């Protein structure tokens, strides 16, 4: 039983590297029942607030690596090392809110402060899993806080999500408060549609403001949360608002000795 490449690039040229395919496991094709989209799309009235007269920005020229951009102070410093990576010291536990710098800023597009709006620098690989279906990993060493790839899909409101017959895509937005959005990948997604949940994961996604700072509306960016080695799967923490619905269809196959979602743990939960 062979591995397969079975697509060269799922992303169909939209990403800054190509996403192949393989399969090595079994007969399942290439997944196409979803279309595949780089960045975030609309199917109802959003009015993402994109007037550019909103958006706070720096007065800096230099590179924004010094404590002084505006921008890293609205994220209370700059998060990024000299090359893209999160710092060691980032709270991955309660990540804070990160404004990249915009085009309202006078700063350079190459600037230290624009790391999520780059886009995806890292080989990645749709693969099939033994026991989760499709899965995402990493084709190369990945260090620690590096940006693997954004949560991308089809904004819905929170009353939208309430009536999706597939639950299974969907990404929360928090914001402060409000009407409150979701990302739903199901019809419309990219690459990060096919993360896996991991009891022990090794991504973490971050609330990140670009081109708008519209609050309904951050985007989700993914970073390493440890460094991973080549042909590692990635995987983010699902949460219990999932697995309290998705239990009874399913436990997890995470597999590892921590996992606390498998039918194992479960039934050692009903006994208490
Ligand atoms: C069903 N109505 C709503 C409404 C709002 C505002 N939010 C949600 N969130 C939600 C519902 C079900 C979910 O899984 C079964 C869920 O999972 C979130 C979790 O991040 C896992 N997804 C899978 C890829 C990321 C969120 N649902
Ligand atoms: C966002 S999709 C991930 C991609 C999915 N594996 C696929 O093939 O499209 C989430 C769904 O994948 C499966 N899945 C993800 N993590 C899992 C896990 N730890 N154990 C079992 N199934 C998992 C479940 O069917 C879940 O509802
Ligand atoms: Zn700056
Ligand atoms: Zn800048
Ligand atoms: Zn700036
Ligand atoms: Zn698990």
């Amino acid at each position: 039983r062979t591995e397969k490449i079975i697509c060269r690039d799922v992303a169909r040229g939209y990403e800054n590297v190509p996403i192949p395919c393989v399969n090595g496991v079994d007969g399942e094709p290439c997944p196409e029942d979803y279309k595949y989209i780089s960045e975030n799309c609309e199917t109802s009235t959003m009015n993402i607030d994109r007037n550019i007269t909103h958006l706070q920005h720096c007065t800096c020229v230099d590179d924004c690596s010094s404590s002084n951009c505006l921008c890293g102070q609205l994220s209370i410093r700059c998060w990024y090392d000299k090359d893209g990576r999160l710092l060691q010291e980032f709270n991955k536990i309660e990540p804070p809110l990160i404004f990249e710098c915009n085009q309202a800023c006078s700063c350079w597009r190459n600037c230290k402060n624009r790391v999520v709006q780059s886009g995806i620098k890292v080989r990645l690989q749709l693969y099939r899993t033994a026991k989760m279906g499709w899965g995402v990993r990493a084709l190369q060493t990945i260090p620690q806080g590096t940006f693997i790839c954004e949560y991308v899909g089809e904004l819905i409101s929170d009353a939208e999500a309430d009536v999706r017959e597939d639950d299974s895509y969907l990404f929360d937005l928090d914001n402060k408060d409000g009407e409150v959005y979701c990302i739903d990948a199901r019809y419309y997604g990219n690459i990060s549609r096919f993360i896996n949940h991991l009891c022990d994961p090794n991504i973490i996604p971050v609330r990140v403001f670009m081109l708008h700072q519209d609050l309904r509306f951050p985007r989700i960016a993914f970073f390493s949360s440890r460094d991973i080695r080549t042909g590692e799967e990635l995987g983010f923490d699902y949460g219990d608002r999932f697995w309290d619905i998705k239990s009874k269809y399913f436990t997890c196959q995470c597999g590892s000795e921590k996992c606390k979602h498998s039918a194992e743990a479960i039934a050692l939960e009903q006994s208490r």
